[PDB]
């Protein structure tokens, strides 16, 4: 009789209210996940040929994540689908197409060496959604730091303008050190959810892209950003985002500070002493080897200084700078001129399982 229905209801209810708890951590390993996979597990779930269960934990996450100051609830479930989908990555064999009192008998987070089972319709649907709901999570995460940060780099930006003494210049340094704290809370809430490093290493290194590009930009688009002292200022900066690498650790870090490369490089131009006696050939490689010739000459071409009256690069590096762009512009090669952040997904779950 149809009484397997009723109990499979109950079992699933249960599931949903404890998964629907903070189930905290045990180790370092998030435990929702590894009570989510036991029961699957117990019940013989990825070998049904159909169920509600999968669907379920599925609304569970997204009901979770889509409320008002998701941080804390969204770093918690990017820990626990990050845990959950390697568990399934090493467990479910592909079919088809591709090719609660009895957890009181041990530890949560202990789990029976992992066996490969022949994972049904339904289990392959799970593993597909909840690798879409990882990647939805870390995008959240992600773009909410960006839209935290952004305000303060809109500030950065803005630094020249707001200039209309030594007060008033520290006043706009401490934007820089806003972001780093910002950059912090996010990095402590990750790491106090257990994320797997890898991942970490990935926001911020998308994140320090976002701040490349917003600061670049403002270079090549807004003439009082061209100045010898707004490229002081923002070295200033660049110095508060390296410091925060480093405590961050490579780690945690990843290459977020080889992300900034264009706007160091930029800024290493800016400041530079003698920009006349130089030539061409040292700008472009010893000094900016990542800028194209259509950056520089804009960056070249608009420079001013109303506090030391330092002039830009000579003339005859100017004109050999107009050449070299109707040469590619002849061949109809595109070259880089503004630069665009990685709003891109930059991990696939072979990956995050390959790690750790």
């Amino acid at each position: 009789q149809k009484h397997l229905n009723e109990k499979q209801q109950e079992n699933q209810d249960l599931l949903v209210k404890c998964i629907s708890q903070n189930l905290g951590y045990n180790g370092d390993k998030p435990v929702a996940a590894c009570v989510i996979y036991k029961c699957l597990l117990h019940w013989r779930s990825f070998e049904v040929e159909r169920t509600s269960v999968f669907d379920r934990i599925i609304q569970t996450i997204a009901t979770a994540i889509e409320v008002p100051d998701n941080n804390e609830v969204l770093a918690y479930w990017l820990s626990n689908s990050a845990t959950l989908l390697l568990l399934l990555q090493r467990t479910l064999k592909a079919t088809g197409a591709a090719s609660l009192s009895f957890l009181n008998r041990q530890g949560l987070t202990k789990l029976d060496d992992l066996r490969q089972v022949e994972a049904k319709y339904p289990a392959l649907l799970f593993k597909q959604q909840l690798t879409a709901f990882l990647e939805k999570i870390y995008g959240m995460i992600r773009d909410n730091l960006k839209k935290e940060i952004s305000p303060l780099l809109g500030l950065c930006i803005q630094a020249p303008r707001t200039s209309r003494n030594a007060v008033a210049q520290q006043a706009l340094i401490a934007h820089w050190q806003s972001i780093r704290k910002s950059l912090n809370s996010y990095l402590n809430l990750m790491k106090a959810n257990n994320a797997p490093p890898f991942l970490v290493r990935k926001v911020f290194t998308q994140i320090f892209s976002f701040i490349n590009v917003q600061l670049f930009n403002s270079l090549l688009l807004r003439r009082e950003c061209c100045s010898f002292s707004n490229g002081e200022y923002v070295k200033a900066g660049l110095a508060e985002l390296e410091q925060w690498c480093i405590e961050a650790t490579d780690e945690y870090a990843g290459s977020a500070w080889d992300e900034l490369r264009h706007i160091r490089q930029a800024v290493g131009f800016l400041v530079i002493h003698q920009k006349p006696k130089k030539t061409l050939d040292e700008i472009t490689r010893e000094l900016c080897p990542v800028l194209s010739i259509q950056q520089l000459y804009r960056i070249s071409t608009m420079y001013w200084d109303d506090k030391y009256g330092t002039h830009s690069v000579s003339s005859d590096v100017i004109a050999n700078m107009r050449v070299m762009m109707t040469e590619d512009s002849n061949n109809a090669v595109s070259s880089s001129f503004l630069l665009d952040d990685d709003s891109s997904i930059p991990f696939t779950v072979e990956d995050i399982s390959k790690s750790m």
